[PDB]
RNA sequence: GAAAUUGUUGAAAGGAAGGGCAUUUGAUCAGACAUGGUGUUUUGUGCCCUCUGCUCCUUGUGGGUAGGGGAUCUCGCAU
Protein backbone atom coordinates (compact mmCIF):
# COMPACT_ATOMS: atom_id res chain seq x y z
CA UNK A 1 0.00 0.00 0.00
CA UNK A 2 0.96 3.68 -0.11
CA UNK A 3 1.73 3.62 3.62
CA UNK A 4 4.56 1.16 2.97
CA UNK A 5 6.68 3.75 1.16
CA UNK A 6 5.87 6.51 3.66
CA UNK A 7 7.21 4.34 6.51
CA UNK A 8 10.24 3.05 4.57
CA UNK A 9 13.69 3.40 6.12
CA UNK A 10 15.20 4.98 2.97
CA UNK A 11 15.00 8.76 2.67
CA UNK A 12 14.65 8.61 -1.11
CA UNK A 13 11.67 6.25 -0.87
CA UNK A 14 10.08 8.33 1.90
CA UNK A 15 10.36 11.56 -0.11
CA UNK A 16 9.09 9.87 -3.28
CA UNK A 17 6.13 8.60 -1.25
CA UNK A 18 5.16 12.16 -0.32
CA UNK A 19 5.79 13.38 -3.87
CA UNK A 20 3.40 10.75 -5.23
CA UNK A 21 0.93 11.38 -2.40
CA UNK A 22 0.75 15.05 -3.40
CA UNK A 23 -1.20 13.80 -6.45
CA UNK A 24 -2.73 10.65 -4.93
CA UNK A 25 -4.52 13.03 -2.53
CA UNK A 26 -5.56 15.51 -5.24
CA UNK A 27 -7.08 12.43 -6.95
CA UNK A 28 -10.13 13.09 -4.76
CA UNK A 29 -12.50 10.82 -6.70
CA UNK A 30 -10.23 7.92 -5.73
CA UNK A 31 -9.98 9.08 -2.10
CA UNK A 32 -13.72 9.71 -1.61
CA UNK A 33 -14.05 6.43 0.27
CA UNK A 34 -14.03 4.98 3.79
CA UNK A 35 -12.24 6.85 6.56
CA UNK A 36 -10.14 3.77 7.38
CA UNK A 37 -7.93 4.46 4.36
CA UNK A 38 -7.39 8.04 5.53
CA UNK A 39 -6.54 6.78 9.02
CA UNK A 40 -3.99 4.35 7.58
CA UNK A 41 -2.48 7.09 5.40
CA UNK A 42 -2.12 9.40 8.40
CA UNK A 43 -0.60 6.55 10.41
CA UNK A 44 1.97 6.15 7.64
CA UNK A 45 2.64 9.89 7.67
CA UNK A 46 3.15 9.60 11.44
CA UNK A 47 5.98 7.13 10.87
CA UNK A 48 7.35 9.26 8.02
CA UNK A 49 7.63 12.21 10.41
CA UNK A 50 9.01 9.91 13.12
CA UNK A 51 11.85 8.91 10.79
CA UNK A 52 13.29 12.47 10.72
CA UNK A 53 14.94 13.90 13.85
CA UNK A 54 16.87 16.92 12.55
CA UNK A 55 15.66 20.44 13.45
CA UNK A 56 15.60 22.19 10.07
CA UNK A 57 14.54 19.17 7.94
CA UNK A 58 11.78 18.27 10.39
CA UNK A 59 10.38 21.79 9.96
CA UNK A 60 10.59 21.32 6.19
CA UNK A 61 8.59 18.09 6.43
CA UNK A 62 6.14 19.63 8.91
CA UNK A 63 5.32 22.61 6.70
CA UNK A 64 4.54 20.40 3.70
CA UNK A 65 2.52 18.01 5.87
CA UNK A 66 0.46 20.96 7.09
CA UNK A 67 0.08 22.32 3.56
CA UNK A 68 -1.24 18.93 2.46
CA UNK A 69 -4.55 19.97 4.03
CA UNK A 70 -4.70 23.02 1.76
CA UNK A 71 -3.68 20.89 -1.21
CA UNK A 72 -6.78 18.76 -0.53
CA UNK A 73 -9.60 20.37 -2.52
CA UNK A 74 -7.87 23.69 -3.14
CA UNK A 75 -10.53 26.44 -2.77
CA UNK A 76 -10.53 27.26 -6.48
CA UNK A 77 -14.17 26.16 -6.69
CA UNK A 78 -15.35 29.18 -4.67
CA UNK A 79 -18.40 27.37 -3.32
CA UNK A 80 -21.04 30.12 -3.38
CA UNK A 81 -23.55 28.83 -0.82
CA UNK A 82 -22.83 25.17 -1.60
CA UNK A 83 -22.75 22.49 1.09
CA UNK A 84 -20.05 19.89 1.89
CA UNK A 85 -21.13 17.65 -1.04
CA UNK A 86 -18.07 15.67 -2.19
CA UNK A 87 -15.74 18.60 -1.38
CA UNK A 88 -15.57 19.32 2.37
CA UNK A 89 -16.80 15.98 3.72
CA UNK A 90 -13.72 14.25 2.29
CA UNK A 91 -11.41 16.76 3.98
CA UNK A 92 -13.32 16.20 7.22
CA UNK A 93 -12.36 12.53 6.97
CA UNK A 94 -8.68 13.45 6.59
CA UNK A 95 -8.90 15.79 9.59
CA UNK A 96 -10.57 13.08 11.68
CA UNK A 97 -7.92 10.55 10.69
CA UNK A 98 -5.12 12.94 11.63
CA UNK A 99 -6.55 13.45 15.12
CA UNK A 100 -7.25 9.74 15.58
CA UNK A 101 -3.66 8.87 14.66
CA UNK A 102 -2.24 11.60 16.89
CA UNK A 103 -4.32 10.58 19.91
CA UNK A 104 -3.74 6.84 19.48
CA UNK A 105 0.05 7.17 19.11
CA UNK A 106 0.63 9.95 21.66
CA UNK A 107 2.48 8.11 24.44
CA UNK A 108 4.62 6.26 21.87
CA UNK A 109 6.44 9.54 21.14
CA UNK A 110 9.85 9.67 22.82
CA UNK A 111 11.10 12.64 24.83
CA UNK A 112 13.19 14.13 22.01
CA UNK A 113 10.59 13.56 19.27
CA UNK A 114 7.84 15.30 21.26
CA UNK A 115 8.82 18.72 19.90
CA UNK A 116 8.58 17.41 16.33
CA UNK A 117 4.98 16.31 16.87
CA UNK A 118 4.12 19.56 18.65
CA UNK A 119 5.38 21.47 15.60
CA UNK A 120 3.48 19.12 13.27
CA UNK A 121 0.20 19.56 15.15
CA UNK A 122 0.77 23.33 15.24
CA UNK A 123 1.21 23.39 11.46
CA UNK A 124 -1.84 21.18 10.91
CA UNK A 125 -3.93 23.41 13.17
CA UNK A 126 -2.69 26.45 11.23
CA UNK A 127 -3.80 24.82 7.96
CA UNK A 128 -7.12 24.09 9.68
CA UNK A 129 -9.29 27.15 10.35
CA UNK A 130 -7.48 28.48 7.28
CA UNK A 131 -8.98 25.89 4.92
CA UNK A 132 -12.65 25.27 5.58
CA UNK A 133 -13.88 27.36 2.69
CA UNK A 134 -11.54 29.75 0.87
CA UNK A 135 -11.06 31.27 4.34
CA UNK A 136 -12.26 30.73 7.91
CA UNK A 137 -15.69 32.36 7.61
CA UNK A 138 -18.30 29.69 6.88
CA UNK A 139 -21.41 28.78 8.89
CA UNK A 140 -22.04 25.17 7.83
CA UNK A 141 -18.34 24.34 7.43
CA UNK A 142 -17.53 25.68 10.90
CA UNK A 143 -20.48 23.81 12.41
CA UNK A 144 -19.43 20.52 10.80
CA UNK A 145 -15.76 21.01 11.72
CA UNK A 146 -16.68 21.89 15.31
CA UNK A 147 -18.90 18.83 15.66
CA UNK A 148 -16.21 16.61 14.09
CA UNK A 149 -13.43 18.13 16.23
CA UNK A 150 -15.15 18.99 19.53
CA UNK A 151 -15.99 15.31 19.97
CA UNK A 152 -12.37 14.08 19.73
CA UNK A 153 -9.72 16.45 21.13
CA UNK A 154 -11.53 18.87 23.49
CA UNK A 155 -14.32 16.57 24.73
CA UNK A 156 -12.60 16.36 28.15
CA UNK A 157 -15.22 13.85 29.35
CA UNK A 158 -13.51 10.79 27.90
CA UNK A 159 -10.18 10.04 29.65
CA UNK A 160 -9.15 7.90 26.65
CA UNK A 161 -7.68 11.06 25.07
CA UNK A 162 -4.73 12.47 27.00
CA UNK A 163 -5.21 16.03 28.25
CA UNK A 164 -1.77 17.05 26.98
CA UNK A 165 -3.15 17.57 23.48
CA UNK A 166 -5.91 19.88 24.82
CA UNK A 167 -3.21 21.75 26.76
CA UNK A 168 -1.18 22.29 23.58
CA UNK A 169 -4.33 23.33 21.71
CA UNK A 170 -5.11 25.87 24.44
CA UNK A 171 -1.54 27.18 24.29
CA UNK A 172 -1.45 27.54 20.48
CA UNK A 173 -5.03 28.44 19.51
CA UNK A 174 -4.70 32.20 20.00
CA UNK A 175 -1.10 32.21 18.75
CA UNK A 176 -2.11 30.58 15.46
CA UNK A 177 -5.46 32.35 14.97
CA UNK A 178 -3.76 35.76 14.89
CA UNK A 179 -1.51 34.36 12.14
CA UNK A 180 -4.56 34.38 9.84
CA UNK A 181 -4.82 38.19 9.99
CA UNK A 182 -10.37 40.86 13.05
CA UNK A 183 -13.73 39.08 13.18
CA UNK A 184 -13.98 35.30 12.93
CA UNK A 185 -16.26 32.47 14.11
CA UNK A 186 -13.95 32.29 17.15
CA UNK A 187 -18.71 29.70 18.77
CA UNK A 188 -15.34 27.94 18.81
CA UNK A 189 -14.82 29.05 22.43
CA UNK A 190 -16.15 24.55 23.57
CA UNK A 191 -13.97 25.74 26.44
CA UNK A 192 -17.01 27.09 28.28
CA UNK A 193 -18.69 23.70 27.89
CA UNK A 194 -15.54 22.01 29.21
CA UNK A 195 -15.58 24.29 32.26
CA UNK A 196 -19.30 23.67 32.78
CA UNK A 197 -18.85 19.90 32.32
CA UNK A 198 -18.20 18.82 35.90
CA UNK A 199 -16.05 15.75 36.70
CA UNK A 200 -13.67 16.72 33.86
CA UNK A 201 -9.89 16.84 34.32
CA UNK A 202 -9.24 19.59 36.84
CA UNK A 203 -5.80 20.23 35.31
CA UNK A 204 -7.34 21.00 31.91
CA UNK A 205 -9.96 23.26 33.51
CA UNK A 206 -7.28 25.19 35.39
CA UNK A 207 -5.11 25.50 32.28
CA UNK A 208 -7.96 26.81 30.13
CA UNK A 209 -9.05 29.21 32.88
CA UNK A 210 -5.53 30.60 33.29
CA UNK A 211 -3.96 30.66 29.83
CA UNK A 212 -7.08 31.06 27.66
CA UNK A 213 -9.68 33.12 29.54
CA UNK A 214 -7.04 35.48 30.97
CA UNK A 215 -6.18 36.89 27.53
CA UNK A 216 -7.73 40.22 26.57
CA UNK A 217 -8.89 38.67 23.28
C1' G B 1 63.71 -21.64 47.40
C1' A B 2 59.96 -18.73 53.67
C1' A B 3 59.44 -19.71 58.72
C1' A B 4 60.75 -22.40 63.20
C1' U B 5 66.50 -23.16 63.80
C1' U B 6 71.87 -22.49 63.19
C1' G B 7 77.28 -19.74 62.15
C1' U B 8 79.84 -15.08 60.46
C1' U B 9 80.20 -9.42 59.56
C1' G B 10 78.07 -4.69 61.28
C1' A B 11 74.94 -1.44 64.50
C1' A B 12 72.82 -1.22 69.35
C1' A B 13 72.10 -2.27 74.05
C1' G B 14 72.94 -5.41 79.02
C1' G B 15 69.29 -11.27 88.11
C1' A B 16 65.42 -9.78 81.62
C1' A B 17 62.33 -9.08 77.59
C1' G B 18 57.84 -8.01 75.12
C1' G B 19 53.42 -3.47 73.58
C1' G B 20 51.01 1.84 73.57
C1' C B 21 51.15 8.05 73.66
C1' A B 22 54.84 12.13 72.17
C1' U B 23 59.80 13.30 70.50
C1' U B 24 65.62 13.79 69.97
C1' U B 25 69.93 11.31 68.07
C1' G B 26 72.16 7.39 64.59
C1' A B 27 71.44 4.89 59.96
C1' U B 28 68.59 5.16 55.66
C1' C B 29 64.54 6.03 51.61
C1' A B 30 61.47 9.35 48.54
C1' G B 31 61.77 14.48 47.21
C1' A B 32 58.98 17.59 39.01
C1' C B 33 64.14 14.76 31.42
C1' A B 34 58.13 21.14 35.10
C1' U B 35 61.33 24.68 32.06
C1' G B 36 55.54 26.90 31.19
C1' G B 37 51.19 30.82 30.09
C1' U B 38 49.66 35.80 27.94
C1' G B 39 49.84 40.38 24.14
C1' U B 40 52.71 42.36 20.95
C1' U B 41 57.04 42.65 15.66
C1' U B 42 59.77 40.53 11.24
C1' U B 43 60.08 36.24 7.96
C1' G B 44 58.48 30.58 5.54
C1' U B 45 54.66 27.53 5.22
C1' G B 46 49.34 24.80 5.29
C1' C B 47 43.89 22.57 6.20
C1' C B 48 44.86 30.28 4.64
C1' C B 49 42.83 33.89 0.06
C1' U B 50 41.29 33.12 -5.22
C1' C B 51 40.43 30.01 -9.64
C1' U B 52 39.60 25.18 -11.79
C1' G B 53 38.07 19.86 -10.25
C1' C B 54 36.88 14.71 -8.21
C1' U B 55 34.45 11.74 -4.50
C1' C B 56 30.48 9.36 -0.22
C1' C B 57 25.74 9.32 1.46
C1' U B 58 21.32 11.12 1.45
C1' U B 59 19.34 16.51 0.92
C1' G B 60 21.69 17.65 5.34
C1' U B 61 23.93 24.23 10.42
C1' G B 62 28.08 17.93 5.81
C1' G B 63 32.72 14.88 5.28
C1' G B 64 36.97 13.17 2.32
C1' U B 65 40.51 14.42 -1.63
C1' A B 66 43.24 17.10 -6.08
C1' G B 67 45.86 20.86 -10.05
C1' G B 68 47.38 26.34 -11.14
C1' G B 69 48.61 31.56 -8.66
C1' G B 70 51.03 34.85 -2.18
C1' A B 71 52.74 36.29 1.75
C1' U B 72 46.37 41.30 3.88
C1' C B 73 48.88 37.42 7.50
C1' U B 74 47.98 35.27 13.46
C1' C B 75 42.94 31.42 10.53
C1' G B 76 47.07 27.52 12.70
C1' C B 77 52.00 26.25 12.86
C1' A B 78 57.73 27.34 12.88
C1' U B 79 61.04 31.18 13.56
Amino acid sequence: NFVKQLSSNNRKTRVNALEALKKYLTAKQFKENKQIEFNKLWKGLYYAMWFSDRPRPQQRLANELGELHGLYFDPKDNSTADELTTNDKAFIKFSRGFWKVMCFEWFNIDRYRLDKYLLLIRRVLFSQLKYLQSRNWDKKLVDEYIKKVLRWLPLSGSPKVYTGIPIHIVDILLDEWERLLKKTPLDVIIFQDIVADYNNSKVLREKIKEDLFSDTR
